[PDB]
């Protein structure tokens, strides 16, 4: 139907990665390794977004079975990355850089006037050299005005980014530990915010709390978050010292 179309025979499905449809690792033509998701709204959104920190759409097959060919991220989702063997070795410099890449991708989304709506570690993908990219275009990750009234905006994504900062600094732990969804909603609406993770510097938790401001228009932009995180160990914590875990 459009210029993202390709012949199905040009794809070779090699390994199954996940289920829900399914996602496969394969080869496009004979030269390019790709991820193949086996619905159109996701592709239509990606067709307009091209950024180094967003999993890139490659091609689409519109005749059933429907395929969505995408960039292959070799290390899986960030959640599983943090929770696996790597987590014990990651320290604050690596986690802040990873968060910086995520904000760079979201800063692009922001400039394009799009909204993600489900930002969290399980929807970031990891590649080689600690490359992180936003993918997959959850009350504990959702801003109150979006969870209660369906007001999803780039500012609800910033709220989500704040929660995702707790995932990074706890290396994959679930937010609001020990609390069920209904208790989080009741407590957050009454003003509760998660405290400073252990070994997390106050300056990073202040950034979290800014993402968690009641008024969505007072939450920082992703442009701001990206610059703050890129500059973090010169402008904000130039005397950082490694701890027991961060
Ligand atoms: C948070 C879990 C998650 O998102 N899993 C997941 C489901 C479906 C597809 C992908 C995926 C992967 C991917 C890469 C590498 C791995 N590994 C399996 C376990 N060994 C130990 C390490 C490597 C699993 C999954 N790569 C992908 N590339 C692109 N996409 C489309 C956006 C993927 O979905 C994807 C992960």
């Amino acid at each position: 139907k459009d210029a993202w179309e390709i012949p199905r025979e040009s794809l070779r499905l090699e390994v199954k990665l996940g289920q829900g449809g399914e996602v496969w690792m394969g080869t496009w033509n004979g030269t390019t390794r790709v991820a193949i998701k086996t619905f159109l709204q996701e592709a239509q959104v990606m067709k307009k977004l091209r950024h180094e920190k967003l999993v890139q759409l490659y091609a689409v097959v519109s005749e059933e079975p429907i395929y969505i060919v995408m960039e292959y991220m070799s290390k899986g989702c960030l959640l599983d990355f943090l929770k696996g063997e790597m987590g014990k070795y990651l320290r604050l410099p690596q986690l802040v850089d990873m968060a910086a890449q995520i904000a760079s991708g979201m800063a692009y989304v922001e400039r394009m006037n799009y909204v993600h709506r489900d930002l969290r570690a399980a929807n970031i993908l990891v590649g080689e050299n600690l490359v992180c990219k936003v993918a997959d275009f959850p009350i504990k990750w959702t801003a109150p005005e979006a969870a209660l009234y369906g007001r999803f905006t780039i500012k609800s994504d910033v709220w989500s980014f704040g929660i995702l900062l707790t995932e990074l600094t706890t290396k994959g732990r679930v937010p609001y530990p020990g609390m069920v969804n209904r208790e989080v909603l009741d407590q957050v609406e009454r003003g509760y915010r998660m405290p400073c993770p252990p070994e997390c510097p106050e300056s990073l938790h202040d950034l979290m709390c800014q993402c968690w401001r009641k008024d969505p228009e007072e939450r920082p932009t992703f442009e701001y978050l990206q610059a703050f995180l890129e500059d973090y160990f010169t402008s904000t914590e130039p005397q950082y010292q490694p701890g027991e875990n961060l």
